[PDB]
């Protein structure tokens, strides 16, 4: 048996794993470049192999600035059946990391929160755009190319439903609000930086139930009234994202460093 993966690519190292799959980094023998490799084992489920032969399809057809960059997919059979898929390779350090490392006011500058968040927002545009939804936003889910570019996908590397609508929680019916509501909570926490986990599940959950801490509101009142509608318990009620990114908020947005 002739292994597409092992035939043209050499392996660099494993990025992580989650779900169905396991991640990669590896070189393209031909093209000499580095893309992130997603070997997904297809499930022993015909509903669940539907859903995955689906989502492939679907997320070939994408393409934004804001949406990881698609290459390539493939079937390998070996003598277990693996779905393979090629993307461009973003850095290590995900939004979670971002702002992990960040951990003071001064490292979380208003317009520099704004312009990664506007990013964020702008995918789910196009996503809702399409008539699609992402069902799962979340910093884990949010990574950076080379150059800061925010993309959104979905990675699958496990190391949460804090960030998760509550109809979603519920089991309930859903719509592309869904992807809102984790826009809320994303704004917040961009804005708002941690000292510990403990805090930070503490504050985020108290934020779902829509209690802010004084300072937040008091800092930040324009923003506090945007989360405040995107984490609205009824899904009508939430703002639709084209309307979130006309926000005056984004407006002009500059710091000192911000590409040119
Ligand atoms: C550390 N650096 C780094 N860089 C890039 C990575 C990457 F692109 C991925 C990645 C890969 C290889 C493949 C697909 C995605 C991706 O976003 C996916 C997406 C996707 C979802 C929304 C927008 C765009 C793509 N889907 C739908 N699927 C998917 C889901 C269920 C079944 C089958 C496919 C994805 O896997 C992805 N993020 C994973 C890890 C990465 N790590």
């Amino acid at each position: 048996y002739i292994s597409r993966y092992l035939t043209d690519f050499e392996p660099i190292q494993c990025l992580g794993r989650g779900g169905f799959g396991v991640v990669f980094e590896a070189k393209n023998k031909v093209d000499d470049c580095n893309y992130a490799i997603k070997r997904i084992r297809l499930p022993n489920r015909e509903l669940a192999r539907e859903k995955v032969m689906r989502e492939v399809k679907a997320l070939a057809k994408l393409e934004h600035p804001g949406i990881v960059r698609y290459f390539n997919a493939w079937l390998e059979a070996p003598p277990k059946v693996y779905l393979y898929i090629q993307m461009q390779l973003c850095r290590k350090e995900n939004l979670k990391d971002w702002m992990n490392g960040r951990c003071t006011i001064e490292e979380r500058e208003r317009s520099v929160c704004l312009h990664i968040f506007l990013q964020i927002a702008e995918a789910v545009e196009f996503l809702h755009s399409k008539g699609l939804m992402h069902r799962n936003l979340k910093p884990s889910n949010i990574f950076f190319t080379m150059d800061d570019v925010v993309k959104v996908g979905d990675f699958g590397l496990v190391t949460t439903k804090l960030y998760m609508s509550p109809e979603q929680i519920h089991g309930n019916s859903y719509s592309h609000k869904v992807d809102i509501f984790s826009l809320g909570l994303i704004l917040f926490e961009l804005l708002y930086p941690f000292s510990t986990q403990m805090e930070r599940v503490r504050t985020l959950t108290d934020v779902r139930n829509l209690k802010f801490p004084p300072l937040f509101t008091q800092k930040y009142p324009c923003e506090y009234v945007m989360v405040q509608d995107m984490l609205s318990p009824s899904p009508m009620e939430r703002p639709e994202a084209i309307n979130i990114i006309e926000n005056a908020v984004f407006e002009d947005l500059d710091f000192p460093g911000k590409t040119v």
